[PDB]
């Protein structure tokens, strides 16, 4: 399984801030052993990939299930691969908890988003209360099996276990935690889906993922790469993507 | 008051077809009295900006309440000025009853794009139902009270009197029906706010507008112009632009 590190910058930068990020990441020496994927606000996404070095794809954060409509605000697979953008990163946990985005809604989603031919980085994970409460499995295989339903090809999808409690908050899981919810995923997958599929599929870590606690995560043998946000905005996210080395 | 017509391209056109149109609308002869806006999909904001003239304006389709920040999937004002855009639509039918944004959010959404200096078309209507029930005054004046109570400044707002029942249905209010909560909207802001305001804020109608419709609507006092969707992604968009000439 390809290591796979994807930067999701959120809702930040300007075309100044971007430019320069996108300077240094077209400069570094990335190793030739990791997929990367920046995830750009829709605003900048045509900017980012036509400046972006062709090595490093471009995910929308979001977009529509529908390829045109009265969707006032909405952007759709179509749009994004008119730009040139290749994946687009669908149920993240500000989105399901933010904006009220359903489990039914996501697995129409990850449907479209498919069959229009974009890769998917699909998000699951549960809050702190479903973890001290003993149902993490539980709420991740809810979650998973609304995106499963839903995927008639596998090799474009990217699994990303982001629990709620890790994002943005500086408390990453341990690697021990991380491995865990990730080898029980792999398991879902073998028994609901196939040993192929669970074998090749990734599953990534996502939630204060930083330069300094990288590369414990990455040694552990289910975790095939981190979906970063904060430190995705800084030089470091060299560091993250390196994480092997 | 300056006669308004905004175009909201809503989830439609790619690079191809979108430069089709700017094309159209570039080389066309449009009244000098109008202010023409587009609202472009988000992935497109630089790109029509780029390629239209000079005198037509660019507005969102949608943006968040702060600056930047953790919301996977959304713009900001600052994102859409750094774009060169001058104007974001908010509180639109289908981002109130198809995502489920509310009166406080919409206002919140309103007071921060003021601040970053955007003009806001601020949309307010009752559904088919309400209307029915003989309640539509009741609706309006709500929706409005929600944005008046975030407005500081009245010279960068337009408000859209947008009735459900006629967005995209084919169903055009008559030009009573509009002139009759024009009036009673500009009465309200007398009232509520104060002459000045309520004389030089531009009220303007959407629902179903087409090349066939709008002179007779746009000869009512009240009626300052135009929201238009499905037609605005056609050559009748220039007719509407020019309805009273």
């Amino acid at each position: 399984r390809k290591f796979f590190v994807g930067g999701n910058w959120k809702m930040n930068g300007d075309k100044k801030s971007l430019g320069e990020l996108i300077h240094t990441l077209n400069g570094a020496k990335l190793s030739a052993d990791t997929e990367v994927v920046c995830g750009a606000p829709s605003i900048y996404l045509d900017f980012a990939r036509q400046k972006l070095d062709a090595k490093i794809g471009v995910a929308a954060q979001n977009c529509y299930k529908v390829p045109k409509g009265a969707f006032t605000g909405e952007i759709s697979p179509a749009m994004i691969k008119d730009i040139g953008a290749a994946w687009v990163i669908l149920g993240h946990s500000e989105r399901r908890h933010v904006f009220g985005e359903s489990d039914e809604l996501i697995g129409q989603k990850v449907a479209h988003a498919l069959a229009e031919g974009l890769g998917v980085i699909a998000c699951i994970g549960e809050k702190l209360d479903e973890r001290e409460a003993g149902i993490t499995e539980k709420v991740v295989f809810e979650q998973t099996k609304a995106i499963a339903d839903n995927v008639k090809d596998w090799s474009k999808v990217v699994l990303a276990y982001d629990p709620v409690w890790a994002i943005g908050t500086g408390k990453t899981a341990t690697p021990q935690q991380a491995q865990e919810v990730h080898e029980k995923l792999r398991g879902w997958l073998k028994t609901h889906v196939s040993d192929a599929v669970a074998q090749s599929t990734r599953i990534i870590y996502g939630g204060s993922v930083t330069g300094g606690n990288c590369k414990e995560l990455a040694s552990q043998h289910d975790v095939d790469g981190f979906l970063v946000g904060g430190a995705s905005l800084k030089p470091e996210f060299v560091d993250i993507i390196n994480a092997k080395h």
